[PDB]
Order: structure tokens, then C-alpha cells, then sequence
């Protein structure tokens, strides 16, 4: 996509959880399940505002535990709305994908950090299994439950929630992908 960001509607991803998404990079929260996406797919660097992932909805499916290969389940599928950025500089292990090294250390090209604040992390991760790998696919936000918060600053954007799936432009990417 423009800027060199990697924005495919479906593929492989890794998954973790985080707490604290009340001031997210898209500038607007949501009450349903939400996630941060690694910088190279989010479409903006830290402090740059909303990237083109903002507001888009994705079905996330766990398929493996990277710390226990023998674990065969149970896993879950949830639908999240992306509201936030998982930056290279703050989380290299999972979100360090760059144009020069497009996979994270766990071998995945995309990462979703699922927010605990609104329950998505508990819906997705079995207790005792807080990091997973699996798949993602962009879906209609009709499959997502919840409602959006109020914009935190001028430029806040979740307009990906009504856009056609990637490849396409809703909020738009900002700047250039991390190198």
C-alpha cells in the first residue's frame, strides 16, 4: 500500500494482549473488542495519527501456541475493530516488522495486540495462553458488536469501519513504513 505499508486483507498473524487502550493511536476508542496492529500494517508511526487500519474489522483465529507446540486447542475466533498502533519502537519482539525485516521474531508478518479493556483478550486467549499465532481476515463490521467513542483530537478517524476491504483507502496511511 502507499508508504510501503503491508496491508493485505487476510494472512497469518501473531497475537498478544495489552491493557490501556483509552487513548489509542486512531484517536477514538470503541466499546466492542478492539486491537492494536503492528506498525507496518497499521499505516502510521507513533504520534502520526490514524493509519489506514483504523476502524477496520478483522476476524482473528488462533491456531498455535508458540510456547507449547503440542497444544492443539481449544482456540477461538473473535472479531476486533482496530483502534490502535502496536509500534516497532515499543514492542520489537511482536511488532518489529519493517520493510527490511518484514517478519517479527516469531516469524509472523502481522501482529494484533488485543486490548483487555473491553474484553477481547479474554474472549480470545485461554487462561495460561497469552500469546498465540494463527490467521486474520478482514470482514464486514456487521460482524463486530459495539459502538465507537468520541474523537480525542482533531484528525481522529475510524472510517475504515465502513470502507471496502484492503486494498483501499479510508483513514489513509501517514508517512512512510518503518525501514
Amino acid at each position: 500500500a502507499t508508504g510501503g505499508y503491508v496491508q493485505n486483507p487476510s494472512g497469518s498473524a501473531s497475537f498478544t494482549m495489552y491493557s490501556g487502550c483509552g487513548s489509542p493511536a486512531c484517536g477514538e476508542t470503541a466499546s466492542g473488542y478492539t486491537a492494536a496492529m503492528n506498525q507496518l500494517s497499521f499505516g502510521a508511526g507513533p504520534g502520526a495519527g490514524a493509519g489506514d487500519a483504523c476502524g477496520r474489522c478483522f476476524a482473528l483465529t488462533g491456531t498455535a501456541d508458540p510456547y507449547s507446540p503440542s497444544y492443539t486447542g481449544p482456540f477461538h475466533t473473535i472479531v476486533v475493530k482496530v483502534t490502535d498502533l502496536c509500534p516497532v519502537a515499543g514492542n520489537q519482539e511482536w511488532c518489529g516488522q519493517t520493510t527490511s525485516n518484514p517478519n517479527n521474531q516469531h516469524g509472523e508478518p502481522v501482529h494484533f495486540d488485543i486490548c483487555e479493556d473491553t474484553g477481547g483478550a479474554g474472549a480470545f486467549f485461554p487462561s495460561g495462553h497469552g500469546a498465540l499465532t494463527g490467521t486474520y481476515r478482514e470482514v464486514s463490521c456487521s460482524q463486530w458488536s459495539g459502538s465507537d467513542g468520541s474523537p480525542l483530537w482533531t484528525g481522529a478517524c475510524l472510517s475504515g469501519e465502513s470502507a471496502a476491504n484492503w486494498p483501499s483507502t479510508a483513514c489513509g496511511n501517514k508517512g512512510t513504513a518503518p525501514s
